[PDB]
């Protein structure tokens, strides 16, 4: 169908674009292929004015991923861009299982599950932000589950790349329940970005558990209003550890300030099982 892929049904639909199975008649092997339409987006964008285009966000997205080689994020293969052609193909390694969660749930995962993808998930963004990318987008949804059994991160749609220590952001993008305080809240002009994909795998890790978001409403400015100003409440039933629950708590901290940092959260007693499983240094996760 599309020079050595034979397109097949559609798997999954991001921020951008929608996501279809393929499979390599070359090399045997199935990929995951992110198709945009570049007038779709141009049209989309219609009078819109920004510093950076439709198309030329693409290339940024592109551009990141291109930096990107670890077993849990995801892996670009190939572009497939022709000037002349409206579509956009993105070709990247599929991760068999799919989303680890669709929020909400009535069948959450244990302690123990949630442990195993959080481990994951922390090795993950530990690696991004080391290779100076901030992702914005970490939700259940976006988490996949290889063959394996381990998670990859997904969606590089609204992610940035920053030049320093950390990024200094201004704009708010992502799916609004796993939103940062800082980022909706006018009194916070500029924000840190490690500290928005604390905030977002805190929501995530809250969804494991409980199978639930911590701050929802149908409403979206409610809802922007409630991550502001409601107190963190868990709910009554699975009763989780003490443990569990002070990790949360620390992480949906709605101060970016005192809220808890990567290096604390690697070394938090319910990550580790008290030190029985601890996770590798900086270093070795990220430049071996
Ligand atoms: C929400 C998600 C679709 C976003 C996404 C996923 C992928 C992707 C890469 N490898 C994959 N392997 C499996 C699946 C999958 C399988 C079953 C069900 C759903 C997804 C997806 C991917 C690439 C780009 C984007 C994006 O929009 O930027």
């Amino acid at each position: 169908q599309l020079d050595q892929y034979t397109l097949k049904d559609e798997i999954g639909k991001g921020s951008y674009g929608v996501v279809k199975l393929a499979y390599n008649e070359n090399d045997n092997t199935y990929y995951a292929m992110k198709v945009l339409s570049k007038k779709k987006l141009i049209r989309q964008a219609g009078g819109c004015i920004q510093p950076r285009g439709p198309i030329e966000q693409v290339y940024q997205e592109i551009a990141i991923l291109k930096k990107l080689d670890h077993p849990n994020v995801v892996k670009l293969v190939e572009v497939l861009d022709d000037p002349n052609e409206d579509h956009l193909y993105m070709v990247f390694e599929l991760v068999n299982q799919g989303p680890v969660m669709e929020v909400p749930t009535l069948k959450p995962l244990s302690e123990d599950q949630a442990r195993f993808y959080f481990q994951d998930l922390i090795k993950g963004i530990e690696y991004l932000h080391y290779q100076k990318i901030i992702h914005r987008d970490i939700k259940p949804s976006n988490l996949l589950v290889g063959e394996d059994g381990h998670i990859k991160i997904a969606d590089f749609g609204v992610s940035n790349e920053f030049k320093g220590s950390d990024a200094l952001l201004s704009n708010t993008v992502g799916t609004p329940a796993f939103m940062a305080p800082e980022s909706l809240s006018e009194t916070r002009k500029i924000f840190s970005g490690k500290a928005l994909d604390v905030w977002a795998m805190g929501v995530t890790l809250y969804c494991f558990v409980f199978g639930q978001c911590p701050f929802m409403d149908e409403r979206i400015m409610c809802l922007h209003s409630k991550i502001k100003s409601q107190a963190l409440e868990f709910p009554d039933q699975p009763d989780i550890a003490e443990d569990l629950k002070d990790l949360i708590t620390r992480m949906l901290d709605k101060n970016p300030e005192s809220r808890i940092v990567v290096p604390e959260i690697k070394l938090h007693p319910w990550v580790t099982r008290h030190g029985a499983e601890p996770l590798p240094s900086e270093d070795e996760n990220c430049t071996l």
